[PDB]
RNA sequence: ACAU
DNA sequence: CGATGT
């Protein structure tokens, strides 16, 4: 199996897990950063991975692009397929922001359509995803 | 076990 | 070493 170079790759970065969460999307071929989310004070790795995919979907749909999205997160890929982020993170004042973003991402999935293939980046074969936070 |  | 997830 070969890398689909005409694609968008996304990844999360964090300081702590749970901790400060950010994510970005890059052109898989060139590494050009196409979007980056301002750090969110408290979230989980998987919430960030999920938000990154959904933002990718919205970014590609707005631009009428049929490119696939790569993510290395088995969890987030499934959450997007289910349109449901099954996170364990407590809901409190500290986590309100990330939970609002997650709820709104689910809502977007439940009110829009897309054909974008969401593909597993095969880290064991190909190395780190091109959006990785080194 | 697998993926982060 | 710890945590998030299927
Ligand atoms: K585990
Ligand atoms: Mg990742
Ligand atoms: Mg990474
Ligand atoms: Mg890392």
């Amino acid at each position: 199996e070969e890398i689909i170079w005409e694609s968008l790759s996304v990844d999360v970065g964090s300081q702590g897990n749970p901790g400060i969460v950010e994510y970005k999307g890059v052109d898989t071929k060139t590494g050009e950063v196409l979007f980056e989310r301002e750090p969110i004070p408290i979230g989980t790795n998987n919430m960030g991975e999920f938000l990154a995919i959904v933002h990718g979907l919205r970014y590609l749909k707005e631009r009428n692009s049929r490119k696939p999205i790569y993510s290395d997160s088995q969890t987030a890929i499934k959450w997007v397929k289910d349109k449901k982020a099954k996170s364990t993170l407590v809901r409190n004042e500290e986590t309100a922001l990330i939970w609002k973003l997650v709820d709104e991402a689910e809502e977007w999935l439940n009110t829009h359509t897309y054909e974008t293939p969401i593909l597993k980046w095969q880290t064991d074969k190909w190395g780190a995803i091109k959006a990785d936070y080194g």
